[PDB]
């Protein structure tokens, strides 16, 4: 099917995501509304249920509100059954309207709807070529006090109605009991509770297996994407085996949220996007976009430096979900903010690299501070706002113009207030000019683009005061004045004649799994895809057409491979690197090593003989290992994804700067389980 098909669950760069807080969107079925203290139909107490549900979203797809806007993906609240308690937090009453306080990941939250309502949502969405992304929050269940078992539902977890256990009297250790996080270290935020949420223990095999069976059930119901909550608070080794469960079963686009504040740049954030098997919410983009377009705490050079820099730092920049606000920040539009600021930031996001997400109600200029104020019921379903029209005009270019969906980003003109950038993919071009100065026009002289000669009409139809671009020979545009607040989008599309790979999904899977390579110029005739030097042809190429190839990963050793497509005529595409072939199915094993005393700046790491352990390479060793919460120094521990069912050989090592200190003795062997988890408890071999 083409790259733009609704059935492309692996890659979303051609989509525009509309992020819905299900409860705050439309109440299509009043009969499923919570009653009593848990409900507020006026939705003035934004911590209670207002009543919005999956029938309300179905209705808004049906009547054209969402499809009129050009939305092709909706991201909705976590669908699973949540606790029913109204928790009074210091006077304010609070409910699970947000879907985050799970009690059974196998059932639906009935306020949102029944399992049949969810299937109706999936089918209505798909029939209108809308992909459905769900939140999934496998880090915790719900507010719990083991000291007070009567608080809330004591974090209880059920498995399709069957109680597995609660927070008080957790003899099976389904949960962590280390206190709450102060967020001082990543380790601390992983193993201690996030606020008061009963922290699930993923090293418990029945939690591990439950959560993996639960996500498979949602994959079976036809969801197209997953937004994993609190990725910074779950073990990276466990989330990589969770990603492998999805990708080796039914790979769908998965991304997580790892928060970064303004100008905070975290290597681990990038290492997570680059190595987990899921992409991330592009906080770096969101924060700089708000700095340039909203707060004016940075100028167009900051914007340029972020776009330039992130194209390098994210191994797959086309998989990061960009946005200008979401549930976790103040609404972009303020009370005294010019609406043109929102409108440009939305035009910027919709034409930029990545997977754009529009937070519901943006097209209705909702303002509001932080939680819960950024989650009000959206006030109107007016289809004639300028913002609605900006999305309506620009969001279909994601499907129609390969350059916007996959293209590189080239700044062609810039000054403190103006950026003109080019998106280029093969011969497809889009050029976006933005003048954030609402007062002074910009004299653009000397603009060169890759557009062929012609008179390009602004795709926005002048609604953001854009203009026609007259391009002459060699892509030189005739000089023009960009209006105060001017935003214009000019584009040209043709066929790519040469294979160009714009995106591949999933990026991590074992041999035998079909991956989806999207791009242009593949041709209709089946050609070759290379993983490294290994050619895959014939029956192993499940599907070949000009914009999408589905190919089975060849039985190559685990490790990282460059992918390249050769079309039928032997012409080869660009390399799409960093593809991880897994040694096989994954299980998370906790490795614990005692008596590994280290000097300052020296940490314990683990490597071994499979790619998952870095194939004996100190530079790729797993770690730094932890040593504070579950076990304390000199015992170090770490949860690591390793191939299931086999004997791995491994060794621990200490590294301080460029010095690797290996354990002495023979290599350690361990036979991993076929499912579930295991703990390897060993002592440093001198
Ligand atoms: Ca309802
Ligand atoms: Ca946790």
């Amino acid at each position: 099917a083409p790259d733009t098909s609704v059935s492309n669950k692996q890659n979303f760069s051609t989509d525009v995501i509309y992020q819905i807080f299900t409860d705050r969107f439309s109440d299509g079925n009043p009969a499923n509304n919570p009653t009593g203290a848990a409900f507020d139909g006026s939705c003035t107490n934004l911590r209670l249920y207002c009543g919005g549900d999956w029938q309300g979203i179905i209705n808004k797809i049906n009547d054209g509100y969402l499809t009129g806007m050009g939305i092709t993906a909706i991201w909705i609240s976590q669908p699973v059954e949540n606790i029913y308690s109204v928790i009074n937090y210091s006077g304010v009453n609070n409910t699970a309207y947000h879907g985050y306080w799970a009690r059974d990941f196998k059932k639906t939250n009935p306020a949102y709807g029944t399992m049949q309502d969810f299937k109706n949502l999936i089918d209505t969405a798909h029939a209108h070529n809308i992909k459905v992304i769900i939140d999934f929050a496998p880090n915790h269940t719900s507010p719990a006090s083991s000291d007070d078992p009567s608080f809330a539902e004591n974090g209880r977890l059920y498995d399709n109605g069957n109680l597995l256990g609660g927070y008080t009297n957790d003899t099976q250790n389904l949960f962590h009991h280390y206190g709450g996080t102060d967020f001082s270290t990543i380790e601390n935020g992983i193993y201690k509770n996030l606020y008061d949420l009963a922290d699930l223990n993923h090293n418990n095999s029945s939690v591990d297996v439950y959560l993996k069976d639960a996500i498979k059930m949602w994959l079976d119901l036809g969801v197209d994407g997953i937004r994993v909550d609190a990725v910074k608070h779950m073990p990276f080794g466990w989330q990589k085996s969770f990603m492998a469960t999805i990708n080796n079963y039914k790979p769908v686009f998965t991304f997580g949220e790892w928060f970064l504040g303004v100008n905070e740049i975290s290597p681990e954030y990038h290492q997570f996007a680059n190595e987990s098997g899921m992409s991330l919410l592009d906080l770096r983009f969101a924060q700089k976009a708000r700095q340039v377009f909203r707060d004016n705490t940075d100028n167009m050079y900051g914007l340029k430096a972020m776009l330039e820099g992130s194209e390098v730092d994210y191994a797959q920049v086309n998989d990061q979900v960009t946005f200008i606000d979401n549930h976790d920040m103040e609404r972009f539009h303020t009370s005294n903010g010019d609406r043109r600021k929102l409108e440009q930031a939305l035009a910027f996001t919709l034409t930029s690299r990545g997977v754009p997400a529009i937070y519901y109600g943006s097209e209705q200029y909702m303002s509001g501070g932080n939680d819960p104020d950024n989650r009000a019921r959206l006030p109107s379903f007016s289809t004639t706002t300028t913002a609605y029209q900006v999305i309506q005009k620009l969001a279909p270019l994601r499907k129609s113009n390969p350059a916007i969906a996959y293209g590189s980003t080239h700044e062609r003109w810039i000054n403190n207030d103006v950026i003109i950038y080019e998106r280029k993919f093969g011969n497809n071009v889009a050029v976006v000019a933005i003048n954030r100065n609402m007062n002074t026009p910009a004299s653009i002289t000397g603009l060169v683009t890759s557009l062929p000669r012609g008179s390009y009409n602004d795709v926005l139809g002048g609604i953001l005061n854009g203009n026609t671009l007259t391009v002459g020979a060699g892509g030189a545009a005739s000089n023009f004045t960009l209006a105060p607040g001017g935003t214009a989008v000019w584009q040209y599309t043709t066929d790519a004649t040469t294979p160009i790979i714009g995106n591949v999904g999933p990026m991590m899977a074992k041999p035998g799994v079909t991956i989806t390579i999207d791009g242009r110029g593949f041709g209709s005739g089946k050609g070759t895809v290379y993983f490294g030097t290994t050619a895959v042809t014939g029956a192993d190429i499940v599907a070949w057409e000009d914009t999408q190839i589905q190919v089975k990963i060849p039985a190559v050793p685990g490790g990282i491979y460059d992918i390249r497509v050769a079309n039928a005529a032997g012409a080869a595409s660009n390399i799409y690197d960093n593809f991880e072939v897994l040694t096989g199915d994954q299980v998370t094993v906790r490795f614990v090593i005692n008596n590994a005393t280290t000097a300052l700046g020296q940490n314990v790491f683990l490597t071994g003989n499979v790619s998952e352990l870095g194939n004996w390479d100190p530079n790729n060793a797993i770690g730094p290992m932890y040593n504070q919460v579950v076990y304390q120094y000199p015992t170090w521990y770490y949860d690591v994804s390793v191939p299931a069912g086999q004997t791995i050989e491994f060794k621990f090592l200490k590294k301080q700067g460029s010095t690797v200190t290996w354990e002495g003795g023979a290599n350690r062997t361990f036979t991993t389980p076929t499912s579930g988890t295991a703990t390897v408890n060993v002592n440093w071999q001198p």
